Parts: C-alpha cells; structure tokens; sequence
C-alpha cells in the first residue's frame, strides 16, 4: 500500500497523495482520482479499537450518505477491506476543498459581502440538516471547509443527534455538548443539547469570530465559558430566569452582580448594522426566544440571497437515534455500496 507521513492504502483508483491534517485516530490527505480526473480528498479512519469512535464513524456515515445538499460535504466513496476480518481502517473520498473557516479567519480578513455570503450558505445548509430533525451539535469554523470559489460546506456529523425537546431537560453543570467556545449557555445550566436553537448559538458564534477575526467568547476552560457569555449578554431578566425551573442554575445566576450588556456596535463598530441585529437574535439567551433557522434566512441581512423555493429540505427526516464488535459490522454494513 501506498505510504504517507502510516499506511494509506487506497490504490489504485487514487494516487498521488499529498498529507494535509491529522487526528486522534486518523489523517487527511490529498489523492488524484483517476478515474474522475481530479484531486480529490482522503480521511483515513482507525475506529476500531474504541466504542466511542465507532460510534462517531457510524454516524458521520450514515447521515452524510442519507443528505444530499449544496452545502453540506458528500460522501464521493468509501474504501476499505472487503471482510470485516481485513477491515482495519475506513478512508472517505470527498470533494477537495481549498481551505476551511478556521484557516480562512487566521489570516484572511472577510469582506461584508463574504460574511454575508458564508452566513448565507450556513443557514442554508443548516435548514436542511433541521429539516431532517438532525442537530449537527458542534458547528465551529473547523467544521466549514470552503473551495477556492468560496462554496461553503457544513462538515463532521460525527456528534449529531436526532433532535429530542421533550427530553432535553437537566440539571447544572453535568453536560459537554459542542466545543467550548461554540457551546450555548444553557448547555452549563440546564440543557442536553437536544433542540435546534443548540446549533443556531454556535452560527452566532461563528458569524461574530467572522466580524472581528476572533472567538467572541473565548473561555478558558470549560467553567470558564457562561462568564465570557454573561460579561457580552449582561445579566438575564427575570422572565429569562423564570424559564429555568431548576434551583441550582437560577440560583448561580441569582447568585451574580448586575453585568450590563455590551453593545454589539461598541464590539464590532465597522459591521453592517443588520448583520449585528440577526446577531443578536442568534445570541439570545433564553433558547425558547432564539432566532430558527428559517427566520434567520429571511432577516433583511441576508435579503440578496434568500429565496425559500431554493433553500431545500430533507426528503426523508430522521424518526429516531452496542459492542465496538456490532458498530463495526455496522459500518462495514453501511459502506458496502461502493465495493468492489
Ligand atoms: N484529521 N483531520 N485533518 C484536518 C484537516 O483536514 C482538512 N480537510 C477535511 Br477534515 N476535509 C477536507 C476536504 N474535504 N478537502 C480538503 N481538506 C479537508 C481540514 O481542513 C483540516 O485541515
């Protein structure tokens, strides 16, 4: 097999690898696909050995093969053993994409049409995944690769959840939904993480980092985050307050002096005044009042862009959501449509 940096053993329809990134258990590479004639890109996954990673790698499979959409990242193909006895690693083919938000922010200054833009396609690829009754639960610049004509797609469903309302109550302090800094209040006060409005504050997140080049609430540690949160929002009202039911979390809050809130104009004094209004809404505290996603695309922000008739929905929504061993027949089950 083909060598890179580790065995990458993806011949020999794909040639020519170029290492891109690495992970936790597996790396990105750059590939020629000979048979389409275009580079294309290679994630090498090594799951096997850890329940939770098969778990991860079972979902990114199955919901990415299930949606089809502009701004979402397809799975092109999937190579891998033809036994599951054989079956050590899983690589997924998908488009070449130039860069990703991440990158993009650390040196790249956006123009207002670019924010626009890029929220745009966010949004929309958002409606879809909602649409499905999915939650993508850790949207962040990392996880929104761009090309070199600046087509956006949502990527890494690896910590999705069918969304569950009914069940998203708890208590405080106890749940890790997200990546810190992209991590709504109400996950350290009294939420699972199983309601849309979860992914709408991680957009808002992302929209002010692409204002100002930088995390708009950069904690420094888990307990850290709800302090950067409250120092920008101010302290909530009382009828926000009102809506937490348990005592320890409305009690913390209780617990803190007044903080006013900070302007968005005073943060981000050269963004477009509609830009930092459809902020706001994203980065409301209390989830139940939070801006969704079908009315964040009709915000007059967005209003060269917005057009409901090509913003599409999920054919086919996802109704609901086990040993290393199963998850593995699993995924070799799951991606057995592109064998030979
Ligand atoms: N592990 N992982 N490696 C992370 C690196 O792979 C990059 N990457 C990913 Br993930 N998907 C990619 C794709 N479809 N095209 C190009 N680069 C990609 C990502 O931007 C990051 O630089």
């Amino acid at each position: 097999p083909e060598m890179v940096r580790q065995v990458f053993d993806v011949g020999p329809r794909y040639t020519n690898l170029s290492y891109i990134g690495e992970g936790a258990y597996g790396m990105v590479c750059s590939a020629y696909d000979n048979l389409n004639k275009v580079r294309v890109a290679i994630k090498k996954i090594s799951p096997f050995e850890h329940q939770t990673y098969c778990q991860r790698t079972l979902r990114e499979i199955k919901i990415l093969l299930r949606f089809r959409h502009e701004n979402i990242i397809g799975i092109n193909d999937i190579i891998r053993a033809p036994t599951i006895e054989q079956m050590k690693d899983v690589y997924i083919v998908q488009d070449l994409m130039e860069t990703d938000l991440y990158k993009l922010l650390k040196t790249q200054h956006l123009s207002n049409d670019h924010i626009c833009y890029f929220l745009y396609q966010i949004l929309r690829g958002l409606k879809y995944i909602h649409s499905a009754n999915v939650l993508h639960r850790d949207l962040k610049p990392s996880n929104l690769l761009l090309n070199t004509t600046c087509d956006l797609k949502i990527c890494d469903f690896g910590l999705a959840r069918v969304a569950d309302p009914d069940h998203d109550h708890t208590g405080f302090l106890t749940e890790y939904v997200a990546t810190r800094w992209y991590r709504a209040p109400e996950i350290m006060l009294n939420s699972k993480g199983y309601t849309k409005s979860i992914d709408i504050w991680s957009v808002g997140c992302i929209l002010a980092e692409m204002l100002s080049n930088r995390p708009i609430f950069p904690g420094k540690h888990y307990l850290d985050q709800l302090n950067h949160i409250l120092g920008i929002l101010g302290s909530p009202s009382q009828e926000d307050l009102n809506c937490i039911i348990n005592l320890k979390a409305r009690n913390y809050l209780l617990s803190l002096p007044h903080k006013n809130k900070v302007p968005w104009n005073r943060l981000f004094p050269n963004a477009d005044s509609k830009a930092l209004d459809l902020l706001d809404k994203m980065l409301t505290f209390n989830p139940h009042k939070r801006i969704e996603v079908e009315q964040a695309l009709a915000h007059p922000y967005l209003e060269q862009y917005y057009d409901p008739s090509d913003e599409p929905i999920a054919e086919a929504p996802f109704k609901f959501d086990l040993p290393k061993e199963k998850l593995k027949e699993l995924i070799f089950e799951e991606t057995a449509r592109f064998q030979p």
